[PDB]
């Protein structure tokens, strides 16, 4: 199956953040896009916080059939 360790969503997100490199103000502007300045590494990094919290928001209802939705009868 398809695992989500980054994929497209996190790639472009991270890339937008990394496009600011280590400019804090630029990252502050990109904050709306999921970019958070990380002082630890000293760069604009993807907010994995929001990335995950948004991902678990993307469960639609709950019935995501990955192998089977329901056997029913």
């Amino acid at each position: 199956g398809s695992k989500k360790q980054q994929t497209e969503s996190a790639e472009n997100k991270e890339k937008i953040c990394n496009a600011a490199k280590d400019n804090q103000k630029a990252c502050e502007n990109l904050k709306e896009k999921g970019c958070v300045f990380n002082t630890e590494s000293n760069k604009c990094e993807l907010k994995k916080d929001v990335k995950e919290k948004l991902e678990k928001e993307s469960k639609e209802t709950e019935g995501k059939d990955e192998k089977a939705n329901t056997t029913g009868s």
